[PDB]
C-alpha cells in the first residue's frame, strides 16, 4: 500500500503565464507615464537611454498561475517569494521590465513609528466611538493596549470577523467605494465574488468552526503568549449603529496577516478608516502573537501605494530571498530603481545570485549591485543563453533572448514564454545545476499532473521521459516557486 493522496498538503495550479503589454493603459499605477528619471530600472539603463528616453515604450508585465487549491502555509511561502493573490490567481510583476518597481513589504508594531499623523487618526476614531463616561487607565504600555480597552466598550461601534462570504450589503458598499475611487472595472456581483469572497483555500481555512471565529472575535482580550488557530481568508465587518461602514478582506497566515483589500463608506471620510484599519490590523497581528503584517506591494513613486511606508517595515529582495529594512534603502529606490543587494566585502558578482550558500547580511554594509548583474553591460544574459543550450539537451523548450535591450524600443506574443532572466525566478544556470546533479529526480513519485487529455491525475514516475511540453511547464513552475514547493504540486496541463 501507499498513502492516499493528501489534499491538505497539495498546491493545485494551472500552467504559468507571462503577460506583457503597453503600460499605457495596462498599468493602473502609472498609466505608462513616468518622469524620465523614474523610467528605467537602474542608472545603467538610464544612461543607456540618456537623451532618448522617449523612444522606449514602457511595458507592464506579470507572471503567475491560477490556483485551484492552496493551503495557508503554502500561500505564506508564495507571499515571501514576492507573489500576491488576485482572487485565485497568484502573480507577480517582472521587476526588471515592468514600468513600476513593486516591492513586497511587511511590518509590525516593533517597526511602526506612531507619528502625530497616525496618533491623530486613532484619537479621532476613539472620539467617534467612545462614550464620555469611559475612564481610561492611567497608563497603557502600548497604543495597542489603549485601543483594546476602549474599542470593545463602545456601544455604537462593532467590528466582526466572519467567513469571506458574499452579502448584498457588502456588495452595495463595494460598488459605492469603487466608484468613489474611480475604479475602471466592471464591479459586478460575480466580479466582487471572485475577487473578494471565493478563494482557493481549504474548506477548513474558509469556513472554520464556530469556536474558531468566536476566539478570533475575542482578540482584543488576548493575553501575552496566547495564540489563535485561525488561518486562511476572512472578512472583518465594521458596523456603526448596525450599519456596515467598512469591510476589510484579510488572509491569516502562519507568519501574520495579509491585507487583501479595504473598502469603506465614502460618507465616513472623516473617520480616517484607511489609516485606522491598518493600525487595528497591526494591533491584531501583535495580539495574536504573529510576527508580520503584509500590506502587499510598495511602489515608492505611487501615492496610492507609498502610504504603506508610513507603517514602516522591510522590503523583500527577491534576488537574495531576504528582507532589508526600508529605512536603509529608501534613499536609493526613490527613482523607481530595482535593488539587488550585495555585501560590500564581496567580489563583484559574476552571475545572477544563486538561489541554492553564504546569504547576504543586511546588518553589514552593502551596495546595490543591480547593474553588475542586470544592467546593459551586466553578465546575466550571457550566462542565460549558455544555459538555454544545455537545457535544450534535456528536452526543455526554452529559446535564447538575443535582443540588446530589455526595453521595447520604437521599431524605427507567446503567453507561455518566460524571459530567460527575471529577478526572483530561479536563474537558468541554477536550473542547469539541478539537472546535472540529478536533483531533478526528486520530482519522481512526487510531482503530480492533471492531464486534461485523459482527464485524470497522474503521478510523474520518470520526469526525463515526459514530453518536452510537459517538462518545460514543470521547469517553469520550478523557476517560479522552487523545487521543494513543486514536489507538492498538482499541475494542470
Ligand atoms: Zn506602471
Amino acid at each position: 500500500e501507499v498513502a492516499a493522496m493528501d489534499f491538505t498538503d497539495k498546491l493545485i495550479i494551472s500552467r504559468p503565464l507571462y503577460i506583457s503589454d503597453n503600460a499605457d493603459p495596462k498599468c493602473g499605477y502609472c498609466n505608462g507615464k513616468k518622469d524620465s528619471s523614474h523610467k528605467f530600472a537602474s542608472p545603467g539603463w538610464s544612461d543607456f537611454y540618456k537623451g532618448d528616453e522617449d523612444k522606449v515604450e514602457l511595458q507592464s508585465s506579470t507572471v503567475g498561475f491560477n490556483s485551484e487549491l492552496v493551503n495557508a502555509e503554502t500561500y505564506d511561502k508564495l507571499c515571501n517569494l514576492g507573489f500576491r493573490r488576485s482572487g485565485s490567481f497568484m502573480y507577480k510583476t517582472d521587476m526588471l521590465r515592468n514600468c513600476c518597481r513593486l516591492y513586497t513589504i511587511r511590518t509590525n508594531e516593533k517597526y511602526l513609528t506612531m507619528s502625530k499623523e497616525l496618533k491623530t487618526s486613532l484619537k479621532r476614531f476613539k472620539k467617534k466611538i467612545t462614550s464620555p463616561e469611559f475612564k481610561p487607565q492611567p497608563k497603557y504600555v502600548s497604543w495597542i493596549d489603549e485601543l483594546c480597552d476602549y474599542e470593545p466598550k463602545s456601544t455604537s461601534f462593532k467590528a466582526v470577523f466572519e467567513p469571506a462570504e458574499f452579502t448584498d450589503e457588502k456588495y452595495d458598499l463595494y460598488v459605492r467605494y469603487q466608484h468613489y475611487i474611480h475604479s475602471d472595472e466592471d464591479n459586478t456581483p460575480s466580479q466582487f465574488e471572485s475577487f473578494l469572497c471565493d478563494t482557493p483555500f481549504t474548506d477548513s481555512e474558509i469556513t472554520g468552526t464556530e469556536k474558531e471565529w468566536e476566539q478570533l472575535n475575542n482578540w482584543h482580550n488576548l493575553q501575552p503568549g496566547e495564540r489563535v488557530t485561525k488561518n486562511g481568508p476572512a472578512h472583518e465587518c465594521y458596523y456603526h449603529n448596525g450599519k456596515l461602514i467598512a469591510l476589510s478582506v484579510l488572509d491569516f497566515l502562519p507568519s501574520g496577516v495579509s491585507s487583501v483589500y479595504f473598502i469603506w463608506d465614502p460618507d465616513y471620510y472623516d473617520w480616517s478608516l484607511g489609516k485606522v484599519s491598518a493600525l487595528r490590523e497591526l494591533a491584531l497581528v501583535s495580539k495574536i502573537g504573529r510576527p508580520y503584517y503584509y500590506l502587499g506591494y510598495y511602489i515608492d513613486d505611487c501615492p496610492k501605494m507609498n502610504y504603506k511606508a508610513k507603517f514602516g517595515g522591510e522590503i523583500l529582495d527577491v534576488c537574495n530571498q531576504k528582507y532589508v529594512p526600508l529605512s536603509k534603502i529608501h534613499q536609493i529606490i526613490k527613482h523607481n530603481e530595482l535593488f539587488v543587494g550585495l555585501n560590500s566585502t564581496v567580489a563583484s558578482p559574476d552571475s545572477e545570485i544563486l538561489i541554492t550558500s553564504d546569504k547576504i547580511n543586511f546588518d553589514e554594509p552593502f551596495i546595490n549591485a543591480v547593474d553588475d548583474i542586470y544592467g546593459p553591460n551586466g553578465n546575466a544574459s550571457q550566462n542565460a543563453i549558455t544555459s538555454v543550450a544545455k537545457l535544450r539537451k534535456y528536452g526543455i523548450n526554452y529559446s535564447p533572448d538575443l535582443q540588446r535591450s530589455i526595453y521595447k524600443e520604437i521599431p524605427n506574443k507567446d503567453v507561455y514564454r518566460i524571459p530567460n532572466v527575471v529577478p526572483g525566478l530561479v536563474p537558468l544556470m541554477e536550473i542547469v545545476s539541478l539537472f546535472e546533479s540529478g536533483k531533478m529526480n526528486e520530482l519522481n513519485n512526487n510531482v503530480v499532473l492533471f492531464d486534461t487529455k485523459i482527464n485524470a491525475l497522474r503521478i510523474v514516475r520518470d520526469f526525463i521521459s515526459e514530453k518536452p511540453e510537459i517538462k518545460t511547464v514543470i521547469t517553469d513552475v520550478i523557476r517560479l516557486i522552487g523545487l521543494d514547493n513543486t514536489k507538492k504540486a498538482i499541475i494542470i496541463i
